[PDB]
């Protein structure tokens, strides 16, 4: 089997993408964010907390047939963010881009942080990590793709994210014609339960690519790149006015300016970011200040290659035996 959804950014500054997924019987279509930096399918539904639903299309299990609630399991997520949410589980059949999973572990939300309440285009996540991060107790319970995985003709899904444009999500097969040139491949460490892999360095505009390892994280679910500090300097010291932030929280430039591009190295391969991809716009309406793409991951604990890069590359999530990461340029 395989599977194909587009998926569409939420707002014009491509802070997170949507998905459709059809859950239950009949079907009930939410917009989730396919997150491969978690392992919960998690949706807003008729028990989440009514004060903390703003917009979103809720999951009404009572009016699916074939929802079942898994007895006693419940579950709680929080995100590096700071975000959380909370609820009970049932188990119902979920299609994504017409591949079907019967038996789907779907997380109903009693409670939503204020950060998804605010968020009135996200439906709720469908983790994409490795089912050892999953959060239901006392049983915990499957991805979607470890579900899938059998079933599909080869095991592996591809994020093909758009710049200000819809994108694909594909299951169980490689789109030869979404890339160019050839897809290079490199090890992934599953130990934390994250797509871990370890860059082989990167650029700043046309300047000398650096050789150094930056272990981070493949996560569709992060909007930014979240880099060394070192790294981040270097980049933000080739643009003029910009500086790092305290009272914003980050590194800010003159929206007058024009950002060279981001080189990030996949084994002896090269993906570009383009300078226009690490503009977030204006801090707050209105201002001359703009928000930076590239952010110190210095007190997070981990690099994350987020949207920002992962948009710049067509990615493939290996999930063989042995785990791998696959980028091309497209
Ligand atoms: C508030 N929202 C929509 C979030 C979505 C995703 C994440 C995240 O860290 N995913 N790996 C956090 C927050």
């Amino acid at each position: 089997s395989t599977g194909s959804a587009t998926t569409t950014p939420i707002d014009s500054l491509d802070d997170a993408y949507i998905t459709p997924v059809q859950i239950g019987t009949p079907a009930q279509t939410l917009n989730l964010d396919f997150d491969t930096g978690s392992s919960d399918l998690w949706v807003f539904s008729s028990e989440t907390t009514a004060s903390e639903v703003d917009g979103q299309t809720i999951y009404t299990p009572s009016k699916s047939t074939t929802a079942k609630l898994l007895s006693g399991a419940t579950w709680s997520i929080s995100y590096g963010d700071g975000s959380s949410s909370s609820g009970d589980v049932y188990t119902d059949t979920v299609s994504v881009g017409g591949l079907t999973v019967t038996g789907q572990a779907v997380e109903s939300a009693k409670k939503v942080s204020s950060s998804f309440t605010e968020d009135s285009t996200i439906d709720g996540l469908l983790g994409l990590a490795f089912s050892t991060l999953n959060t239901v107790s006392p049983t915990q319970q499957k991805t979607f793709f470890d579900n899938a995985k059998a079933s599909l003709d080869s095991p592996v899904f591809t994020a093909d994210l758009g710049y200000h444009a819809p994108g694909t999500y594909n299951f169980g097969f490689i789109d030869t014609t979404a890339y160019t040139g050839s897809i290079t491949y490199t090890a992934v460490s599953t130990k934390q339960g994250f797509w871990e892999w370890t860059s082989t360095g990167y650029a700043v505009g046309s300047g000398t690519f650096k050789s150094t390892s930056i272990d981070g994280i493949a996560d569709t679910g992060t909007t930014l790149l979240y880099l060394p500090a070192t790294v981040v300097s270097a980049y933000w010291a080739q643009v003029s006015g910009a500086k790092s932030s305290s009272s914003v929280g980050g590194y800010v430039f003159p929206c007058s300016a024009t950002l060279p591009s981001f080189t990030f190295g996949v084994g002896s391969a090269r993906i570009v970011i383009p300078g226009d991809y690490i503009d977030f716009g204006p801090i707050s309406t209105g201002s001359s200040s703009c928000f930076g793409g590239i952010q110190s991951s210095a007190g997070i604990g981990i690099n994350i290659f987020g949207d920002v890069a992962l948009k710049a590359a067509f990615v493939v999530f290996n999930g063989a035996t042995t785990p791998t990461l696959g980028f091309a340029s497209k």
